[PDB]
């Protein structure tokens, strides 16, 4: 399972893949809310889910993994970089990534990245 690949998937078959995890009413909801709710979902039955982007790095020194469908701006769905990772892979703008992510927890809005390229 993996975001890019739900992203790109139509929202009705979204919907039958949702249900059949045991996700309730999908029907009258927004294809970017069923998604995270099955990737949410995939994860509390103990499975990986996965990620992808092409890597930004923000004055601050965190970044984000951008999406060509939101032509590389900002999205909803872009996922956090720690500086930390940045730093201890050596890790530079531009870079296509990919690799393990979680949910986001209390406080964060964003997918984050597990583990880099693994």
């Amino acid at each position: 399972m993996n975001l890019t690949e739900l992203k790109n998937t139509p929202v009705s078959e979204l919907i039958t893949l949702g249900e059949n995890m045991g996700l309730e009413n999908l029907a009258r909801m927004r294809k970017q809310d069923i998604i995270f709710a099955i990737l949410k979902q995939h994860a509390k039955s103990g499975e990986d889910i996965f990620g992808d982007g092409v890597l930004e790095i923000l004055q601050d020194g965190f970044g984000f993994l951008r999406s060509a469908d939101s032509s590389y701006l900002a999205g909803p769905d872009d996922i956090y970089v720690s500086p930390s990772q940045i730093r201890r892979f050596n890790l530079r703008t531009g870079d296509t990534i990919s690799g393990k992510i979680r949910p986001p927890k209390e406080g964060e809005r964003y997918f984050a990245l597990l583990k880099v390229n693994e």
